[PDB]
RNA sequence: GAAUGUUACCGCAAUAGUAAUUGAACUUAGUACGAGAGGAACAGUUCAUUCGGAUAAUUGGUUUUUGCGGCUGUCUGAUCA
């Protein structure tokens, strides 16, 4: 396949490129990975039995040269980020959670939404 | 409405009643929250629902202004009236 590029919606600015987006094997589904576990106040009690969704509603990327000044200035645990040419939020940063939309705990990495975010091929269109 | 000197004007306020009501839209903001889907609020600005008090510039209704005009039948000889 050919290379792609992911950009923002309501604003025309290029956010990131291809050679990213690890698939990371979304389903396992034994008893607890496909279930959105909400532990209660005591006794490791699990009330909410929510099946995980089928679609992958997040993009998983690498740290970026546009992400370097935000990571360098006033570093905290979890926050939010946006576009420099706009003010529409694209997600947040974390190194201890913010699992997926499918919901597995992964290595510390930056996520990207696909709500108010779209993707386009870097080459020309197919011209139907 | 009698009576309080007569009459006239301007007032006080004891007591009694009392009335306003609810919903939207924009902005706040697709922001907060939320992994995402979704998804607010205070303040501000417009209008609306039910109720109430008044008013008649305009619009509508009403017409014994019998005000002006028209029409039928008949009577005043015709015309006019
Ligand atoms: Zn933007
Ligand atoms: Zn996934």
């Amino acid at each position: 396949s050919k290379v792609t590029a992911v950009r923002c919606k309501k604003c025309r600015t290029k956010l990131a490129l291809s050679t990213s987006f690890i698939a990371h094997d979304p389903p396992s589904k034994e008893s607890s990975e496909g279930h959105f576990i909400k532990r209660a106040a005591n006794s490791h009690r699990i009330i909410d039995i929510q099946e995980s969704q089928a679609n992958c509603s997040h993009f998983f990327i690498e740290p970026l040269k546009w992400m370097q000044p935000e990571l360098q200035g006033k570093q905290e645990l979890e926050g939010k980020f946006s576009c420099p040419g706009c003010s529409s939020k694209v997600g947040g940063y974390n190194w201890k959670g913010s699992r997926c939309s499918c919901g597995k705990w992964v290595i510390p990495a930056i996520h990207l939404q696909t709500s108010k975010v779209d993707q386009f091929p870097l080459q020309s269109t197919a011209l139907p």
